[PDB]
């Protein structure tokens, strides 16, 4: 949890522009949440990226997780390991607006995150699931009650997200 970099946006909500995979690699946080969905098939996006960097240790352990559990529910989430990229990975489903997934479930997603004390993450349901960036930032501050760093790959994003919140 030695993070450096970061602008402090509220009492509890960190941003840096970096790559999470790189941030993991560095820091190894105690909890790296994956944005997953529901059968945990990692295949693009973070996910992709998460994985790729776990050389397909997280897909292995997570299609066992799915084989003896279940899929998850949209909205919610699973505590796995996080192999070389930190203690824990927390995967969590955001909805796939796109997919017509109702958009108030992102709340629900973003509620998994206050069961750890300090998290690095990326922003829910961006990219491929079609939530707009900022839309999901505001939930996350409006929610998130524990210590979250998130880490934003995109410079044009990000500027656009540090100039809407400060
Ligand atoms: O922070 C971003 O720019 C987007 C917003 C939500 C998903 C983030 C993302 C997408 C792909 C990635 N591919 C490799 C590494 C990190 C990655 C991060």
């Amino acid at each position: 949890n030695s993070f450096s970099g970061y602008l402090k946006l509220t009492d509890n909500v960190y941003i840096k522009n970096a790559d999470i995979v790189e941030e993991a690699k560095k820091v190894k946080p105690t909890v790296v949440v994956n944005a997953a969905n529901v059968y945990l098939k990692h295949g693009g996006g973070v996910a992709g990226a998460l994985n790729k960097a776990t050389n397909n240790a997280m897909q292995v352990e997570s299609d066992d997780y799915i084989a003896t559990n279940g899929p998850l529910k949209v909205g919610g989430s699973c505590v796995l390991s996080g192999h070389n990229l930190a203690k824990h990975c927390l995967h969590v489903v955001g909805p796939n607006v796109n997919k017509g997934e109702d958009i108030q479930l992102l709340k629900s997603a973003y509620e998994n995150f206050n069961q750890h004390e300090v998290l690095l993450a990326p922003l829910l349901s961006a990219g491929i699931f079609g939530a707009d960036p900022i839309h999901s930032l505001r939930v996350c501050v409006d929610t998130v009650r524990t210590n979250v760093y998130l880490a934003v790959f995109d410079k044009n994003l990000y500027d656009k997200l540090v100039s809407s919140f400060l």
